[PDB]
């Protein structure tokens, strides 16, 4: 019947019955896959065939060997659920053996895992491992799982209003920097400084009593610390590793909203 | 509510309700976990809280930020599935920060991965990565998913019978070695030589016509290749990785039965 | 060893070592369970043994069959963690079988569940089901989750001051009625009219500019509507239900504080 | 991280990630839901937000007031586990009050309880209440918590071998029926007859001494007794409750393995 296709390029999954070409099913789901011709006679749509059976008798550009490892998405019907990696044109031309592509494949594992970072004590070293071997695919951790303890008095753009003596009702919509050292050793060992945004209402009475009610969201944070920072957060064993292995920066998505409330009395 | 508790100390999983102290449940399952005071007031039962949430109000002494990274198995109620590492009294007694334990945690990162190996082009590199990060924990792959293509003619303890000229009905129960180079590049790139066992009935008629009906099962395969073998299977990149990061041997369980039938004519 | 005892009367928990009678351990932690003889010689201290194991060889009043379901707290040592329901002296005095205490035990389930009301569109019917089967135990919902949208113009004790032409600074501390129809159909469908309290400061300048800044808390609300009101709120089916099944009133606790502020100009 | 979305239209329950729209996550699960646009524009996606919180900022159609009760599922992220009902669109007319849905929602209130049955004296009445309000969702209790006391003499497929006079070593793999009246009043009051399976080795020496070693597992049990059985197990009160509120059969999962040993002498 219908089989699921996972494209490791961007970690997207789309349905495809056994009478639809893989490329058309992808476009049907709004996906912009590569193609030049559309008749099984070039390599513009070539994808790695990581796992699954495909019927590509319509394919003519790949021979018998390449068909064991690659698939023309415009000319192939699925026979099972499939994993593919689109956009690997340079690979097909230079392909020699499994051996010669195994390092590239080992590098795809990080992106094929769940994007969600491991929790607890694993989160910072999971982040560092993905830096070493993940080749830039995004990871994620909900803002509610990061372990932040944000007090209103730690939010400069709100305290900026309070401390200038203003009185009244203020619609807050501000970015601010959060040094997660204030929050705990776990977030401080892979996130460091992060950019947050708060939206809400600050009320300040004639006599300086204030309240704030709103939410906090987080921008994606770029994991690209230098070795000196890795040494501060993880220790000099990280420096010995980075002396031999280069990291690849990637984004940590931090979805969700953190509710925030606070009250105080000025001066 | 019961939850899953893995102790990467010996990689054992046991059941524990939200009313059971983790030390008691593990003692139920006959496990030998460290303890001394059994009263929430010493460092002998302390495990790392690598993942999960717990109820440690009877713990008392932790109290500090310590409670987010340590758990007292004699006085803790599981509020979730938990990865824990017993035997860390030394880290509790003298950790300054995450810096001191990050390298230990890093090497343990695959210790709670699912056992099933990835399929297809991923299987050999998945097996290699688990060698580096798996903490010696089991992987598995069904014998029907390995990609084995065995003819009876490649089974010596059966062919040894046919070629001696015997005539009759043989109950076969024989181990034999299988070099999966014969089966394909994928199994050859992480299994190499495996030991199989076949059980069945071999019939040889007076005129030399023969047939065999049976099954094939596989013993657990130790993944422990030396650097030369990895260099052959994967290439020279594997050597730099293995030098810096250490491999821990683990077993690949190959459950299931593979059916086999064959027939021929001796002369 | 030392164990935990949970008395379903109030859902109170306390410790009890294996060499302390349940009753004594309860008093040593501030509780006040019934007793008279304190010598295993009546039913003043009897409790249902929901679960757990006790040594009550000192318990004369209970025969072996009764000791499967009941425990004399002055005569029993905990062998394990225990859930009990004290004060059930009559239950025993009429006991004959599990069958004959099952309706009573069913009526304890509502009190045993979490006291927080379900959310959203389940809140009004969760409240009605607890009315039917909860036998009077408290429920709760945080004032912030009720769905109140209160404007100072809806608070008569504040508006009465402004509307009389007064000028100055008023310390406010007043109860007032909140018809939660003003707030939304969910609160209107189980809370109806509730009593709130506000404390804060009303300042009215000579030119009639005014502002109010304070907080709002909620008294416990007694859920005790008559069938006419249930029919208004839930529909005719509730009258069919109430024609065969009686409710028991219970209090809904509404903890927390809401921030309130308002501004206006009298002319 | 990832939340359970439960849709009342099919009693279906499917995961949805914090960064994924509810409709997309439903499409990936195997579900078919209504969709006309996908920019928050129409109402074909609209669902009733029964329980939980969503982020609907991308959505444009619904007013701030309708967002309290309605969710555009192609444009909404879950903030929490959610209960919705898809296949709604007419209700936006404003011709359905809370009164019109209240009886429906009341009847499935137990449908999101955790699956583990309560222990001890509560188990039978917990099972009965789930029959009334659980909407057919599963419950569970570990076989080791049920209170079974099975002796090998009560296992007919083992005694059958012993009693025919056989001598040797036998692999046992046999279903058999257990009337839990044999085990205790609690299991007899909600499980009744259950089907179990035992796997193990029975050895019988020439002199008729026998030993059995193995384990026992339980099949899922359907809770669907008729009003007569409920009266016998709980009493007359259960019939009036059952008449008014009605039962929905559901399965009780009984996981785990119960170890069993027997020793005897055939003589
Ligand atoms: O600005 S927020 O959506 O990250
Ligand atoms: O843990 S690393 O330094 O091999
Ligand atoms: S686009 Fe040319 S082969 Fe598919
Ligand atoms: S054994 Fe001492 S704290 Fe647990
Ligand atoms: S007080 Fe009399 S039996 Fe306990
Ligand atoms: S399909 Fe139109 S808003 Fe969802
Ligand atoms: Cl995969
Ligand atoms: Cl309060
Ligand atoms: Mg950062
Ligand atoms: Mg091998
Ligand atoms: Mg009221
Ligand atoms: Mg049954
Ligand atoms: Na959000
Ligand atoms: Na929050
Ligand atoms: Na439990
Ligand atoms: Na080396
Ligand atoms: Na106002
Ligand atoms: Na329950
Ligand atoms: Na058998
Ligand atoms: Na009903």
């Amino acid at each position: 019947a219908t089989y699921k296709i996972k494209d490791l390029t961007g970690n997207v999954e789309f349905e495809c019955s056994d009478d639809t070409y893989i490329l058309d099913a992808a476009e049907e789901a709004g996906l912009d896959l590569p193609y030049s011709c559309r008749a099984g006679s070039c390599s513009s749509c070539v994808a790695l065939l990581i796992s699954g059976s495909v019927d590509q008798r319509d394919a003519s550009f790949l021979d018998e060997e390449q068909q064991k490892y690659f698939v023309l998405t415009c000319a192939a019907y699925p026979n099972s659920n499939c994993v593919i990696k689109t956009g690997v044109e340079e690979m097909l031309l230079g392909y020699d053996s499994y051996r010669d592509m195994s390092e590239y494949l080992f590098g795809l594992l990080g992106g094929n895992d769940s994007p969600e970072l491991l929790d607890g004590l694993f989160t910072p070293v999971d982040a560092f491992r993905h830096y070493l071997f993940g080749n830039g695919t995004n990871k994620s951790i909900n803002i509610n799982d990061v372990g932040l303890s944000i007090d209103v008095s730690q939010i400069p753009p709100i305290m900026n209003i309070i401390n200038q003596g203003f009185i009244g009702r203020f619609d807050i919509s501000s970015d601010f920097n959060r040094n997660t050292v204030l929050d705990g050793i776990i977030p401080a060992s892979y996130l460091g400084n992060i950019t947050l945004k708060t939206e809400g209402v600050l009320s300040i009475s004639p006599d300086g009593a204030w309240s704030y009610n709103g939410g906090i969201r987080a921008y994606n944070d770029l994991y690209d610390a230098n070795p000196s920072t890795h040494r501060d957060r993880l220790g000099e064993w990280s420096t010995g590793v980075l002396d031999k292995f280069n990291g690849t920066p990637y984004e940590i998505q931090i979805p969700g909203t953190l509710d925030i409330s606070g009250r105080g009395q000025r001066l």
